[PDB]
């Protein structure tokens, strides 16, 4: 039951957010944000750079000073604030879902029922962790009393992508604020509006000034500024596998700040011959096409056992062909446009490459509309491991279907990737499910499902898909600094 | 590769163990311990009573005094001692296995390869916990520093059964000693020898006097004294569902001491139609006949799906008939005699009870030898839910095979019991395995296996099979007391 | 900033609560609840008995059935409900505070700023645990996959006291509901009104029918019925050290249900000679006089070092004499009346006994008003360890001040008690604080403060003050049942 | 009671360790290792380079292959191995202590009683952790079963210093091996002998070939090879703050492998006016001069309150002057020589610099022997924050004593450093201890003691002293990779 959207919601926030106040860039510059559905400019936004980053960091550091309102604050209170911010977001749910769609391209139905529900659940989950992440009392040798304090890491620089603007923001603020850190966030140039509106809600929630600071702008400028700043204690980057390397270098050459990376992937979705055909087909479609195929963990390599390959493909193609593309605000729209022209062209290039390599184009394969960045649901069959489309993250509505015979075979081929973010297995057999979930080198392995993220389930990657984690109790580790206090006592006893 | 046994091992310890010294009963009385294989008296053993238990408790309390060797000792050291004890037990492994068999009746091969291996693994596992059970530093509201100390509960009375003499001893000593407690243990009147020998190794390992005190004798006397003692902080009993009630009453009427009970059960072993036949039959046999069927968690209710019922039974009977019964010291022997005359008769009564109710006697059902307490592997088919052999713990080599149709049906029938210790499921289907493992109300649920116990896996029960646990990190909770220290600080900060 | 109270609030709920519906006792009987400030009857209340309890239990068991709304419900959702219930309580805060005071006697200011604040903080804290109490994946030996599930214990019978009607209710419902259990709660005959009103809020919050059932009545009838019921899985009693024995007996004689007891105590408050005199005096006054001295962890044994004894006592007496007694609804009132006549008389008896034993009466010692159950703030000096007033829980506004010399002395005298609920140390020396905090045998030990309870800090007792705990992560262990599932796998790897 | 040493122990291992076999460098190259006590060459050692590192890594990856002995091995068994290795090290305790002293310079008495004792305690502590690092079963939303597996990170590159040869190796192998990883370790060119001998014991203990591979050589060559290798999953460096930047750069530019750094520091030891003078003086001496002042966490900034400054300094000077320097093999020797000539001269330079800046030289200040690298115990008084000796890690027997007035002042000055490894506070006041332990920005804060390291207590650093940790439960997080498996189930229930 989705409330009717305002297909052209007004933009109330388009500036830099520091100390709970809106500022223009020092350079007084801005940049336009495009509506991927029309190609039209939604509005202008403050273009932050080094100087603005510096303004943000100092404000954060100041809010993190020993004795500040944020530091003395009871941990249970931080939880109270997170729950408050969630209630505000829920109040403005219909608006945010709309604004998210207007700037990202994704279906308003998805933004409301999915994106925003997950935002709410994420913030409410972490609110609960605020006063529940205990330190330890250690039974060290000798007459001593030793314990640990889990203190905040400090000023945390967070750079987030555009595929899930509001959600990525929540996944980062949630653990950081629950553990007492301060944030200097850089949002994507493609989708900065929703994040900024939330910063307004952060102020209304009652968070002390400087606790959360958002700086919209470009990656080479603002992003690198944060990653290089001498006063930033930790930087968390989430995006392309290429930019991540830049960040780890700029961070290790600046002040040895802690660095966590969340990169892309070429996640394998294995369908064994005994899988529920109807279920497998529908999930494999969802596995890839979800969010215009713009998912870090997208099932971009659909491995199918030979005995059921033909039937699977036939059904897959039918599902692709029936997938409705169009205005994200229309309730019947399943797939919206791609985020921007760059990606739009980048995808078309991959499709072209797929054709060049001998991959059998089964459906779609070109522009889906003369206005906006829409691409038809494309499906490539008889894909080989050596093909480009079977190795490089496409990040679009392009499905690759590979055929395999043995289970021993598919494990090797699935694991034969520089990536290892996620993977999935569709089978009715107990042994096969356990065999594969253990053999697959992936941060997350789904059985008879895909893209099932719980605010309580960790999300990390193996190999070059990343390091460290988001969501779950493990998420608190990365934003926590451990101090050991060892006191000399008169005489220790058990 | 099992060493050749000394079929008539010498008995070196047969008295009361207090302050690392051997004492006779104050009454000077003694009782005989019989060799279930021959019906002959192995030797005489000190018959402890309330006065002796008082001696043991006082000794234990002294050893637990603030500032005593055992209280000041580093936690890591306790681990060192546990490991030492394990090394000594392994040194004398061949002997203990023989002595275990002599007094219990179980096959020497099983005592050596199973019983003793599990004792070693148990003690070594717990040795490792000694310095790793941390307390917590709590982020309490206000300007305070709050933390917790995990102190020992104190003088722990432990009453152990005869089905697994050495192992039960290890399961109790392991967690209690690892956490710094002291023990006054009452061993079974039928199998007291091995436990007392181990007490000798306890002194050799270097444990302070009074840390572990063992008192052989009877339950109505020694057992009750421990459970009733005003200075015992906790009592852990393991045995019949009838005596457990006595203990919880004697404990709640004495000094409100903490009480954990490990009782029996009528565990269900469900065999789905798609299960691996060969595997399921062999394991279903083992699930019940193991240790002369003398298992708290024995699979006394073998439910089989109708489509495979006939075949299953036919194979089950064949396996039963081939089961070699005889001298426990002969390598070929699979089943030895029952522990004592009382049980011997108790089982014959149940067998007769089965015949009276209309349960189909498929094999065995009578005495297996004119000397000792040997009983033929017995199997009853077409058993119904209302039958007594289908509700009461027989504790003997008597198998009940029941027939069922749907999965919804078997869950209700399996859960329809006052017991809930264990359960098992044999299937190839993933959904069936998960459905069942979640629906079955049992402390432990095995999938495509049975009687799989790891030193690291907890063992507890639902309903009237018990409360609290043995093994695993959970085992330490029961032997730990939590103290909260809340200090007032100048000014709190994250 | 306390809102003006309604000194005679209307009573809307005065019946039994089963399946979110109000019932009359089967016996149609009722009983009066008195206003301790005037001795007047507030209203009649349904008097539940065994038959009513049976109705409640069957309702509870029904709601706990596999597949029910409460069982299938997402853990995070139970959190949502707890938070919702919190919000409702906050809405009607001012009313409940008044009703609390009306039926209990405690000052309205305290009910508003303290009692209800804690009720809210408690429920909100626990709501956060709902989806954060993980099970474990165990690295068991052999080719197996072993894991644990933390399942609800089931039907939880909870019996709560009258000293903190609303708060005790939160402390019990919080952990129970967050872990998915169902409740059959018996409230105090002296203070049943507020609990019954909250039950209305439990319905409004959206909790499935039968998840929480409250049965007002008497302890010998209703209480014993719960404790003895054959279908109650666990019973948690909080009250006098005498009734607790009855409950553990009735429970161990019924169905071996799990039992946790929260009993009284004679908590020692140690004031070292180097303590901040002003602070210590005010905190020691608070430590005992709080809530009309009706605290299980009251500092009823004030030990003072000799060098500062005289000065301390003088100041203590002055503070006592200035302590305002009167109508609980007046801002200037610090101490209201005692809960009922029984206690009122029981306290005067102890006061008379104190004088008989030679304890020096320093102030007060008799009735504070000719109407109600008011007693003057009494202080006894030069109290000796052997005196009755220095051994038995008075549960009233009577202070005992003892003199001591050495720190070794006070530890021995402090630990020389059958109780061990709480203790406190006032000093400026690091070593003295640590020495005492470790040597004192009490569940909680406050340093330079007293009665500091956080919803996150555990509250348990040693010796005969209880077993098990409330609040903190430890509170969840008592309401959780652990199931181990061990799956056979093809081949295990690290 | 220390056993008499062999002042010239035979060297049995001086090559590269790969697949439990000794190899020569591919380049057939070697390099000399000096005895810092005489300046004489002990023996020649294989000089490993990139090609050698490649042989090691390939060996490691092979040993880590799914299905390998090391991967299938029971976690409890890895524990067994670690304990076995410790038993072998204890057997050859006397030898290794001598060999450590021979190549390092530290007193044999300290090598035996401290270094080797800590090696044993570390290995045994970790052996215990092998089968106790559980994953989690997560209560995710929806009809799913979600859990985590803590898998090894893979091929671990470890680069260790020379200050504590054996201990540094233990601190690295312990947590890595316990968690199932494989190691390619690079030992210090100054102290490679003991580490290589221990590798011989690793073979004897029974570890699979390739589980631990040691490659002696130079940092620029071997070290950089490891940090840069495309197949190394993680690199852990411990050394100078200069080389650490190089490693994090070479790693983020290679394959985004995980990096943990353990750098130096200028740790503050704060002595309040109420501190136990005798104790504080002796401990402050130990804090800095220990292990020839070669400690990452050395108390190089001794802050003393003015009221006790003069007396403190006097006593400190007297202790320094009495500190015996000489042959590390003579029982009376408290301080041996510095590790090598480079360090020897670097320290003299710092001593010179101290004099140039106006630091008051109170004793020593020059070479302590014409043979070897012995330096006199040096003490500088009236040091200011701005001075070089007050900011840069000297890593030698040079103490800096600073004077302060307020507690608020010392906090700011203590925290005014790029480092944040350790800190200490000597006081008798509770509030002062808590205030300072919380306010000080250091990984470790000792109260009334220094250099107290338990195998169970974590050791990490703030700011530029490092990231990640060694020792304790936290040590396992860095060597663990978390996989989330989320299975679709029929119907979820609590």
């Amino acid at each position: 039951a989705v409330p009717a959207p305002n297909q052209q919601p007004e933009v109330f926030c388009n500036q830099i957010f520091i100390n709970n106040e809106w500022h223009d860039a020092v350079s007084r510059k801005t940049f336009p944000t495009v509506n991927p559905s029309t190609g039209e400019v939604i509005c202008q936004v403050a273009e932050g750079d080094k100087e603005d980053v510096d303004k943000a960091v100092k404000a954060a550091r100041a809010a993190f000073q020993l004795g500040s309102p944020w530091r003395r604050m009871d941990a249970s209170h931080r939880g109270r604030l997170l729950n408050r911010l969630a209630d505000l977001i829920e109040r403005d749910r219909t608006y945010l879902a709309a604004l998210e769609t207007l700037d990202n391209g994704k279906p308003y139905v998805i933004s409301y029922l999915v994106d925003l529900d997950m935002v709410l659940k994420c913030l409410r989950y972490y609110a609960g962790w605020a006063d529940k992440y205990h330190g330890k009392t250690i039974p060290i040798d000798g007459d001593f009393f030793s314990y640990t304090r889990h203190e905040p890491v400090g000023v945390c620089g967070q750079i987030i992508p555009w595929n899930f603007p509001l959600l990525m923001q929540a996944w980062k603020l949630g653990p950081a604020l629950a553990t007492g850190n301060v944030v200097v966030m850089k949002v994507a140039e493609q989708t900065p509006l929703t994040a900024l509106y939330v910063a307004n809600l952060i102020k209304e929630a009652g968070f002390p000034p400087g606790v959360v600071n958002i700086v919209p702008g470009f990656g080479p400028t603002a992003g690198a500024a944060i990653a290089s700043h001498e006063d930033v204690d930790k930087v968390a980057f989430t995006g392309s596998t290429e930019i991540g390397r830049v960040i780890q270098v700029a961070a290790g050459s600046s002040n040895l700040k802690r660095v966590t990376l969340e990169l892309g992937g070429k996640s394998p979705n294995i369908i064994m011959s005994d899988a529920d055909m109807d279920w497998a087909v529908e999930q494999a479609h969802f596995a890839l096409f979800f969010n215009q195929g713009q998912c870090c963990c997208a099932g971009s390599r659909t491995f199918v056992q030979e005995d059921i390959y033909d039937e699977f493909v036939e059904r897959s193609v039918a599902r692709a062909k029936s997938r409705v593309v169009g205005n994200p605000f229309d309730s019947k729209t399943e797939q919206g446009p791609q985020v921007d022209e760059t990606q739009f062209k980048k995808i078309l290039g991959y499709i072209n490459t797929g054709k060049q390599e001998g991959a059998k184009l089964l459906c779609g394969g070109g522009i889906a509309a003369d206005r906006g960045y829409f691409i038809q649901p494309t499906v490539f069959g008889d894909v080989q491991d050596g093909m480009t489309i079977a190795k490089e993250e496409i990040f679009g509505p392009v499905m690759q279907i590979l055929k395999f015979k043995t289970i021993e075979e598919v494990v090797g081929r699935a694991n034969n990737s520089t990536y290892g973010l996620a993977a999935a297995v569709f089978t009715k057999d107990l042994d096969k499910a356990n065999y594969l979930s253990q053999a697959l080198q992936a941060g997350t392995v789904w059985v008879n499902c895909y893209d099932v993220f719980g605010a309580q389930s960790p999300f990390g990657g193996y190999k070059m898909s990343g390091s460290g984690q988001e969501l779950g109790e493990y998420g608190l580790q990365a934003y926590t600094e451990v101090k050991t206090v060892t006191v000399k006592v008169p005489q220790k006893n058990s």
